């Protein structure tokens, strides 16, 4: 009745953990703030009528 | 907050204790003993 109660280990289970998407890590530089895209309409020709 | 207390060492102390009297070791395996009763000389009176 009178000892101290012994431990005997501890453990730390830990698993690191994945991403599943870095193969999109582009990687910029860090300089400016804007970027911006852009495309063209699509445009169908015309009959061309002479009057 | 969460852990259990994580105790370390035990020792018990302890140390031997002695006699004092362990030259009087005799080992064996009713029991008594005796002794004379002096007798002084005598004077030769030899009459």
């Amino acid at each position: 009745k009178y000892l101290f109660p012994k431990i005997n280990e501890t453990l730390l289970i830990d698993i690191a953990l994945g991403n599943r998407f870095n193969w999109l890590a582009k990687e910029q530089d860090f300089i400016g703030q804007y970027s911006e895209e852009y495309v063209i309409m699509d445009t169908v020709p015309i009959n061309m009528d002479l009057s």
